[PDB]
């Protein structure tokens, strides 16, 4: 069985589970089912299922190169896409509630799910609770007497805080952290000292690193009975590496990427978002180009982002680009190279998590 | 030690560890936790701490009849004072967005998390989001190696995924649910064929029951080593009845208590609530009534609203009341007794958890 198919395959049973789990233990009628239904497809269904698979490729991996019996690769295969579909859960409970706090209007090519005429931020938000609550029901269903749902839940549960943490540091990154307090409003930063790459790091880090690489990662690795044979630090710092790269190219096509192509108009510019161009603008730019910069930045109004895109082409971006990108290939084949000591066969997975990254 | 002198003690203490881990272990600087200080305080403190004491009280019963080392009782009350924190941050989570759901604008007489000006809804979504997350990193640190680990995550979640699924049953509660649908615009009712008893039930236990009675006791059981002590069918049964008795008080002090007695301006007619006022009305009004009824709810023009109190107040709805009230007395009491059979100094626990419900 190809493990897309298979993947998709558990998406349906998962998804017939947990709504006759909602009749029969909670008291649901079928239009409020339907509702649920119709949210999970919408919410869940439609992108490339890159992290699910993931936890499936791992352990694909792992199959390949360790003895068991048929029955027991099938338990595995099969753990790996509930796994999968957990993460993939978590996501989606993350875009329901980021395009509410954002007010985001699109996301791949059709509306936030707030948006819908039926649903509306009042229920949006709650849809977005269930949508991670029903992660916790997989893994207490499916993972009931296994061996490592403990590490499991503790793992999810570590990188869920994580990836809300990162959250925070998103939405605060254009304030001043001296001036935050609950009790006034917040002005935008005028001097841009916190555009640096360390504080993009964090925010990167913490925002998508843990839930788009780690998570996947050590997940195979749990479902698998794996992780005492590979090297811990190096996945998380395999992992920081390429989700760091990951972010990165995202920000670069929130400015440059055609809105139908993106799936979306980009704002970061006028939400005055921590990005990877305006930090690495600011490590280079002189005088003229900062005041300029400030003077325009984080402001609706279309001349003034018309303003920040020509300083960025100007600035020839591409160039720091190219060598960001350099530097990357080089450390994350050191990493791949250091994860062949104690598991070539995980290195290649990550080599292929790394290719699928570096050229989508 | 008095018991809510250790379970405030005990608030500190976890909301040191908390802070402590993000800035050891989440890279986090000290302004921002400054802000998670500050929104943990507003959001988790201030209230009576009924569902909380409750653990630490249920435990206290526990041990005043159980032979245990002095160590063994401080060990099981600092963990009835966690589980008690866990609930209150659950209940925390849940305030923060329900508040934001539905526009609320006060909540015990100050202004709801979102509106504070240095917060927003983009911040205090997230917000919320971080303090469910605090309940998972306070269980996981202080309950690590405790056998009864499994069994009270297990059962948070699914208190949890209860009351998220009552949130839908109650912001849905106005709107014919033949008509749900993701979408279309949603109409509210014109026939209130739904304003039932069962209904009304529905919504009660799921939204409130759960994590407001349900969870808080069964909690004290676990921490307690006592949950093969009681009938858990019996635990469940008095729970929902109280906390259903719990409701039906909130929703009429919602209608006719002075907004600062309630701390807040009710708006149940206005955001046309499936409310005990508006079910009980409808099980007993003539003809003329229900129509004078569905030309006013659910509509903010003052005018309106006066309307249906005035409704409320002619159909005599204090006697109706009297006769619920006078109900649920003897339907507790019965379960009282049924809970002496295996557990006689439970059932007192049972009963003071009444008691402050039943007076207040
Ligand atoms: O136990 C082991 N010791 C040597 C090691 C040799 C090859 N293996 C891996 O590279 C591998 C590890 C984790 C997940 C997927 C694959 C399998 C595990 C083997
Ligand atoms: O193991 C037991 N069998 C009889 C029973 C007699 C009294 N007990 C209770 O009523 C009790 C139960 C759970 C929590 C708090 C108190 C203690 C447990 C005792
Ligand atoms: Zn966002
Ligand atoms: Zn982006
Ligand atoms: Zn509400
Ligand atoms: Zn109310």
């Amino acid at each position: 069985m190809a493990s897309m198919e298979r993947f998709l395959s558990v998406y349906d049973e998962v998804q017939a589970f947990l709504l006759d789990q909602l009749q029969s233990k909670y008291e649901i009628d079928p239009n409020r089912a339907r509702y649920l239904r119709i949210m999970m497809d919408t919410t869940c269904l439609g992108g490339k299922y890159f992290r699910g698979m993931t936890v499936v490729n791992v352990a694909e991996g792992f199959l390949a190169v360790t003895q068991h019996d048929e029955a027991t690769k099938e338990r595995i295969l099969h753990d790996a896409c509930v796994g999968g579909w957990m993460i993939e859960f978590l996501q989606a409970h993350y875009l329901v509630e980021d395009d509410i706090m954002d007010g985001s209007v699109m996301r791949r090519g059709k509306p936030c799910w707030y948006r819908f005429p039926g649903v509306t931020t009042q229920c949006a938000i709650n849809d977005g609770i269930i949508l991670k609550s029903w992660t916790q029901i997989m893994a207490w269903h499916y993972f009931a007497d296994r061996p490592f749902l403990k590490d499991l839940l503790c793992l999810f549960q570590k990188v869920d805080y994580a990836t809300a943490v990162g959250q925070m540091y998103d939405v605060t990154s254009m304030c001043d952290s001296n001036k935050l307090d609950p009790e006034v409003a917040q002005p935008m930063t005028t001097d841009f000292a916190e555009f640096t790459p360390a504080i993009y790091k964090r925010i990167v880090k913490y925002k998508t690193t843990f839930y788009t690489y780690l998570l996947p990662l050590v997940m195979g690795l749990l479902v698998s009975e794996a992780a005492a044979s590979v090297e811990m630090n190096l996945v998380e710092r395999v992992a920081h590496l390429i989700g760091e790269y990951f972010q990165v190219q995202d920000d670069v096509m929130d400015c440059f990427t055609p809105p139908e192509q993106l799936g979306k108009v980009g704002t970061d510019i006028e939400d005055a978002k921590c990005s990877w161009l305006a930090v690495t603008f600011l490590g280079k730019a002189n005088a003229a180009q900062v005041a300029e910069f400030k003077a325009n930045y984080g402001e609706k109004d279309p001349a003034k982002v018309a303003v920040v895109k020509r300083l960025y082409s100007k600035a020839n971006l591409q160039a720091d680009f190219a060598a960001y990108e350099a530097e990357v290939v080089r450390e994350v084949e050191s990493l791949i190279e250091q994860l062949k000591v104690k598991s070539p066969t995980f290195a290649e997975s990550v080599a292929v998590v790394w290719e699928k990254t570096h050229k989508r």
